[PDB]
Parts: C-alpha cells; structure tokens; sequence
C-alpha cells in the first residue's frame, strides 16, 4: 500500500534499493539514455547533484562511458523509476579515492533516476 522496501546485493558485489517503481520501460544496451545521478556520502553528505547541469545526463548504457554499479544499475533500472545503487570503494572510486571528498575504504551511496531512455 504504502510502499516496499527491502535490500539486496548482486553476485558482483555492488548492492541496489528501490525507491520508486517505473512503469516505462528497462534501459537498453548500446543505446543512449538519460538519468538523474547523486552521489552520496556514508553520512549522507552530497559530492554529486546532476540537477545542477538543470538537465538528465544521457550516456549510452554498455558504452564504457561508466562504472560497473552504473552498467547493472541502469540495466535494469526502468524509466522514470527511482533505485538507490550502492557503490563499494573498490566498484567506485578505486583504491586511490577522492582527497577529502570521499574516503579510501567506505560504501558510497549513488541515486539513479530515469528520466528517459
Ligand atoms: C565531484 C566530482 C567531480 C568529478 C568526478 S568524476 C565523474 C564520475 O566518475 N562519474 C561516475 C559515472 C557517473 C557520472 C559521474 C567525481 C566527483
């Protein structure tokens, strides 16, 4: 009624929550879609708004143009649904990491919204 809510991780590693059901269409692969990015802190501090562009970033979904999270987030991730893709430090970033931004060891928070593909 209310909504669902539950928690789930891939065979990769990177893990995925729902947040808003997309009755549109799965992205598809080889073709160039547009989604509405966050990138959130363990804390929940913001270091990524795509809103700030005032416009979807559409990128071609299985180009290389992303990250693994990215790829299997969107591949499944329908129009205008809204799911939180969980990014490990090693599926993100990478060993190195950002300076202050982003620590080298924790779980990175990114929000994938369909706008349209
Ligand atoms: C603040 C900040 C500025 C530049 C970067 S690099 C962009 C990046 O690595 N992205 C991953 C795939 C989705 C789009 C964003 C990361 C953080």
């Amino acid at each position: 009624g209310p909504g669902s809510m539950t928690v789930v991780t891939t065979e990769s590693g990177l893990k995925y929550e729902d947040l808003t059901e997309g009755s549109g269409a799965e992205a598809r692969a080889g073709q160039t879609v547009s989604v509405h990015y966050t990138g959130w802190l363990t804390d929940g501090q913001k270091f990524d708004s795509s809103k700030d562009r005032n416009d979807p970033f559409a990128f071609v979904l299985g180009g290389g143009m992303v990250i693994k999270g990215w790829d299997e987030g969107v591949q499944g991730m329908k129009v205008g649904g809204v799911r939180r893709l969980t990014i490990p430090p090693q599926l993100g970033y990478g060993a190195r990491g950002a300076g202050g931004v982003i620590p080298p060891n924790a779980t990175l928070v990114f929000e994938v919204e369909l706008l349209d593909v």
